[PDB]
C-alpha cells in the first residue's frame, strides 16, 4: 500500500521499472499465477471503477542480487506493471496493441501439454514487438501427484519444453537483439505450481547450495542443469552420465533439486509421520502453530509455500532478466516510431527522455463506470504528460502535413490505472504506463499523443481495405425480401468499406474488409437496416458446363412425333475465341461476313463454318455457337427459329447439373423433317434440338469449369513464405512476386477454395498479409463430372442434392434415339 507520492517517486526511477505481461494458452494457469503475484507484491493506494487493465507490483532485491542485474539500476526497489492482454489469439491487432506497451513477457507453459499453438501465437507476436521472454513451466504438481512421473522423465519433459520454446524464439527474434533464447542455468526458466503456490529457478537453488558446496553460484547454477553429474563416490563433478566402471550417474538437477521435492511429496502424502519432521528440519522448514497438525495435501501445500514461494521465483526473473524501459526503448525505438530514425522524437524514445516533447502511445480505451466514459490507457515513451496539458491527439490516419485525425485538446486528468481503480496524479514521465481521462471523443482504440508539431505517429495498426470477406444473405421469411433489398441500400450508404451485389447464382452478397467488419455489418443489417430475420451462409459458387473434345459419335435424337430427327456433334471452342466473344472482338450482331473473315483469318476457323453460325448462346450472345453444316435439307429455313430457341435453352441449362454451358460448339450435320409443317412445329423441333444438343454434349467428354480469382497480397518478406504455404493447400498457383515498401504476391485462387482463406492467411503470416481478390477467368477441372467421387463429381453431386434432382447424372444414352 503506497501513497500517490510514493508511487510518483517510484515512477521517477524508470531504470527500476518493468513493463510486462503474462503469455499463456487457455487453462495453463495465467490467472492463478497473477493472483499469486498480486497477493505477494500487489500495490494498493494508501467511486469510479474501471475494467482492470493493468496491475502494479512492488519488489525489493538484496544488494547482492541487484549487482547481478545486467542493466542500469538505481537502488533496490522495483515497480512492475503487469499489463493485461486479451485472450483472443488469432494474431489479432488488439493483442499486438497490448504487447506494444510492454518490454518483457512471462510465458507460461504447461508441464504436460507443453507449448501449444496459442502459446506460440502470442509469443510470436511478442517477439515481433521485440519483447524479451522468460518462461515458467507450470502445473508441475500434476506430474508428481497424478502421473507419478520419475525425476529423469520430468527432467526430459522440462528440457523438451524449453527446446520447443527456443525454436520459436530463434525463428522470430530479431538478430540485432542477440541471443534472446531461454536457459534454465541462466535463471530465465522457473518451474512450479501456480495453484499450490510454489515455484523455483535454478538460481535460487544455486544460492542455496553455493555457500554449502564451497562453490560460487555462477558455477553452481551451471552444474544444476543439463549434463552435470556429481559422483558421490569420487566427490567430483563431471559431464559423463556414467563412471569409470560405466555405471549410471544421476543428473545433478535430479539429485539436488528434484529429489528433495520428490521426497517431501512422498513422505507427506503417505503420512510417514516419523520421516517428515527430519526432512523438514534438514531443509530448514518451520511449521508454526496450527500448521504442526496438518497432514496430507494440506500439509504439503503449506510446506511447499514455505520452502519455495512462487511469487519469489517469478519476481526474480522479472527484475533480473526482463528489460526496463530505458534498456528496451533503446532497441525498440525505430519500430515503435513511424517517423525518421534520426528524428528528434525517435531519439527521445531511444533515450526514454522525460524532458523531450511528448510521445504517448494510446494502447486502448478502457470502460469505466463514469456514465459511458472510456479512459485512454497507454504508455509515455517520451516527455512527461501532465493534467490540464495542451496536447496533440493524432488518430490512425494522421500525417504531419495534413489536418486529418488531428485533435488539439487539454488532458483533463492523468490517472494511475490500478486494477479496477484510478488515482489522479499531476504528471507522469517517460517509461511509465498511465491512464488519460478526457480523450474519449477524439480517440477510439489506438492513437498517439504528442506535444510536437513535427511529431510523427507511432506504429499504427495495418488494416484491410478490400472487401475480401463475403457471405450470402437471405430472409428467413420470403415475404421479407423487400426489407432486405432496402436494408442493403441503407447499409451500403452508411459504410464506405461495405459491399453488396447480386451473385451469378442469384444470391445477395455482403462483403466486408475483415471478418469483424463483416460481422458488425451483418448485425446492423439484420437488426436495424433491414430489421428482419436473416439467414447467413457461404455463397454458392457458379460453374460452367463445357466439352473437352468432339462427340465420340454423331448424336441422334428424334422429336416427340418421332417424325423429325437431328444429327449433330459437339466440339470445344478455343478459350481465345470464347474470350473474344465475351469481351467484344467477336459479336452476335456484327456483319456475319466481316466476322467470319476474322474468325477464319485470325482464329483458324473455316470461313464457311463461320459465315454459317446460326446463333450464340445463351441469351443470344454467350460463348457457345451453333454452326450449320447441312447440305440438302428442304425445309431448313423453317426450323431455324426452333433450332436457335432450343440452343438458347440448352446452353442456358447444361445437362450435367443445370449450369450454363461455355466454350461449346455444335455442328448440325443433318436434319430429316416431315413433309408437312404441321408435324415440324417448334413444339416438335425445339425438344429435338435440345435433346440432340444434350446428347452431343455428353458424347463429347463433358467437363465443368470453375471460377478463379486473381489474388493480390501485400506483406513483408519474411511473411511471404506463409502465402505459398496456404496457396499450396488450396489448389492455388503463384503468378508474380514483385516489390522499398513491402512485397506483393499475385496468384490464382479457385473461388470454391476461398471461403475462410483470409483467416488461414493471417494465421500463416502472423497477421501480416493483406489479401485482395477479383474474378479472373474460368478453369476446366480435368476430373469426371459424372463420377460422384472425383473433384468435379463431388461438386456436381452436392449441387444436384441441393436442388432436389436425382443423384445420378443422366448419361448420353438418355438423349440418344437409335435409328
Ligand atoms: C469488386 O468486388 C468484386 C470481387 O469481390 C470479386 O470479383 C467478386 O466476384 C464475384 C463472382 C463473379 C463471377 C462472374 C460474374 C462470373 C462467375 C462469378 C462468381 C460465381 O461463382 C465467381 C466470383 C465469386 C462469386 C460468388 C461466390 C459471390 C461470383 C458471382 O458473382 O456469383 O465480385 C465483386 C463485385
Ligand atoms: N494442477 C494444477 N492446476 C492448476 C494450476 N494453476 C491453475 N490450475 C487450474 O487450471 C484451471 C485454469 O486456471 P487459470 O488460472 O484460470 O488459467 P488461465 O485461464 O489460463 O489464466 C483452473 O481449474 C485452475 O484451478 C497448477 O499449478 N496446477
Ligand atoms: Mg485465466
Amino acid at each position: 500500500a503506497f501513497t500517490v507520492d510514493q508511487m510518483r517517486s517510484l515512477m521517477d526511477k524508470v531504470t527500476n521499472v518493468r513493463n510486462m505481461s503474462v503469455i499463456a494458452h487457455v487453462d495453463h494457469g495465467k490467472s492463478t499465477l497473477t493472483d499469486s503475484l498480486v497477493q505477494r507484491a500487489g500495490i494498493i493506494s494508501a467511486g469510479i471503477t474501471i475494467k482492470s487493465t493493468a496491475i502494479s507490483l512492488y519488489s525489493e532485491m538484496s544488494d547482492e542480487d541487484v549487482k547481478e542485474i545486467k542493466q542500469k539500476t538505481d537502488g533496490n526497489s522495483f515497480l512492475i506493471n503487469l499489463i493485461d492482454s486479451p485472450g483472443h489469439v488469432d494474431f489479432s491487432s488488439e493483442v499486438t496493441a497490448a504487447l506494444r506497451v510492454t518490454d518483457g513477457a512471462l510465458v507460461v507453459v504447461d508441464t504436460i501439454e507443453g507449448v501449444c499453438v496459442q502459446t506460440e501465437t502470442v509469443l510470436r507476436q511478442a517477439l515481433g514487438e521485440r519483447i524479451k521472454p522468460v518462461v515458467v513451466i507450470n502445473k508441475v504438481d500434476r506430474a508428481l501427484l497424478e502421473l507419478q512421473v520419475s525425476k529423469e522423465d520430468l527432467y526430459q519433459t522440462f528440457a523438451r519444453t524449453v527446446e520447443s520454446v527456443n525454436v520459436i524464439v530463434s525463428t522470430y527474434a530479431d538478430e540485432v537483439l542477440g541471443d534472446v533464447q531461454v536457459y534454465p542455468a541462466r535463471g530465465t526458466v522457473a518451474f512450479g505450481s501456480g495453484l499450490h503456490g510454489w515455484a523455483f529457478t535454478i538460481r535460487q537453488f544455486a544460492t542455496r547450495y553455493a555457500k554449502k558446496f564451497g562453490v560460487d553460484k555462477a558455477k553452481m547454477m551451471d552444474r544444476l542443469w543439463g549434463d552435470s553429474f556429481f559422483n558421490p563416490k569420487t566427490k567430483k563433478w563431471t559431464n559423463k552420465d556414467t563412471d569409470a566402471e560405466g555405471k549410471p550417474l544421476e543428473r545433478a538437477f535430479n539429485m539436488f533439486i528434484l529429489d528433495p521435492i520428490f521426497r517431501l511429496f512422498t513422505a507427506i502424502m503417505n503420512f510417514k509421520k516419523d520421516e517428515i519432521p527430519v526432512l523438514l528440519e534438514k531443509l530448514e522448514i518451520v511449521l508454526k502453530g496450527d500448521e504442526k497438525d496438518l497432514e496430507g495435501k494440506a500439509l504439503l501445500k503449506v510446506v511447499m509455500r514455505k520452502f519455495l514461494p512462487a511469487a519469489d521465483a517469478l519476481l526474480e526473473m522479472i527484475v533480473l532478466h526482463l528489460p526496463s524501459p530505458v534498456t528496451a526503448q533503446a532497441y525498440r525505438a525505430e519500430q515503435l516510431y513511424e517517423g525518421p530514425a534520426d528524428d528528434a522524437n525517435c531519439i527521445a524514445i531511444k533515450n526514454c527522455d522525460p524532458k523531450a516533447d511528448l510521445m504517448l502511445y494510446v494502447s486502448k480505451m478502457v470502460p469505466t463506470s463514469d456514465k459511458g466514459r472510456f479512459y485512454a490507457f497507454g504508455r509515455v515513451f517520451a516527455g512527461t504528460v501532465k493534467s490540464g496539458q495542451k496536447v496533440r491527439i493524432q488518430g490512425p490516419n494522421y500525417v504531419p502535413g495534413k489536418k486529418d485525425d488531428l485533435f488539439i485538446k487539454a488532458i483533463q486528468r492523468v490517472v494511475l490505472m490500478m486494477g479496477r481503480f484510478v488515482e489522479p496524479i499531476d504528471d507522469c514521465p517517460a517509461g511509465n504506463i498511465i491512464g488519460l481521462v478526457g480523450i474519449d471523443q477524439f480517440l477510439l482504440k489506438t492513437g498517439t499523443l504528442t506535444t510536437s508539431e513535427t511529431a510523427h505517429n507511432m506504429k499504427v495498426m495495418k488494416f484491410s481495405v478490400s472487401p475480401v470477406v463475403q457471405v450470402a444473405v437471405e430472409v428467413k421469411n420470403a415475404n421479407d425480401l423487400p426489407k432486405l433489398v432496402e436494408g442493403l441500400k441503407r447499409l451500403s450508404k452508411s459504410d464506405p468499406c461495405v459491399l453488396t451485389y447480386m451473385s451469378e447464382s442469384g444470391e445477395h452478397i455482403v462483403a466486408g474488409t475483415g471478418e469483424l467488419h463483416l460481422e458488425i455489418c451483418l448485425q446492423d443489417l439484420e437488426h436495424d437496416h433491414a430489421g428482419v430475420p436473416l439467414k447467413i451462409s457461404p455463397p454458392v459458387v457458379a460453374y460452367r458446363e463445357t466439352v473437352e473434345s468432339e462427340s465420340s459419335q454423331t448424336a441422334l435424337s428424334k422429336s416427340p412425333n418421332k417424325h423429325n430427327r437431328i444429327y449433330l456433334k459437339a466440339e470445344p471452342i478455343d478459350e481465345e475465341v470464347s474470350l473474344a466473344i465475351e469481351n467484344g472482338i467477336i459479336n452476335p450482331r456484327d456483319d456475319f461476313k466481316a466476322r467470319a473473315r476474322i474468325m477464319a483469318d485470325d482464329y483458324g476457323w473455316d470461313v464457311t463454318d463461320a459465315r454459317k453460325i446460326w446463333c450464340f448462346g445463351p441469351d443470344g450472345n454467350g460463348p457457345n455457337l451453333v454452326i450449320d453444316q447441312t447440305k440438302a435439307v428442304q425445309y431448313l429455313h423453317e426450323i431455324k427459329d426452333s433450332v436457335v430457341a432450343a440452343f438458347q435453352w440448352a446452353t442456358k441449362e447444361g445437362p450435367i447439373f443445370g449450369e450454363e454451358m461455355r466454350s461449346v460448339r455444335v455442328n448440325i450435320l443433318d436434319v430429316t423433317l416431315h413433309a408437312d409443317a404441321i408435324h415440324r412445329g417448334g413444339g416438335q423441333i425445339i425438344p429435338t434440338m435440345r435433346r440432340a444438343t444434350y446428347a452431343g454434349f455428353l458424347l463429347a467428354d463433358p467437363k465443368i469449369q470453375e471460377p478463379v480469382f486473381l489474388v493480390e497480397i501485400q506483406c513483408p518478406e519474411q511473411a511471404v513464405g506463409g502465402i505459398y504455404s496456404v496457396l499450396n493447400k488450396k489448389r492455388g498457383q503463384v503468378v508474380s512476386e514483385e516489390q522499398t515498401p513491402l512485397f506483393t504476391v499475385k496468384a490464382y485462387l479457385p473461388v470454391n477454395e476461398s471461403f475462410g482463406f483470409t483467416g488461414e492467411l493471417r494465421q500463416a503470416t502472423g497477421g501480416q498479409a493483406f489479401p485482395q481478390m477479383v474474378f479472373d477467368h474460368w478453369s476446366t477441372l480435368g476430373s469426371d463430372p459424372l463420377d460422384p467421387t472425383s473433384k468435379a463429381g463431388e461438386i456436381v453431386l452436392a449441387a444436384r442434392k441441393r436442388h432436389g434432382m436425382k443423384e445420378e447424372v443422366p448419361g448420353w444414352q438418355e438423349y440418344y434415339d437409335k435409328l
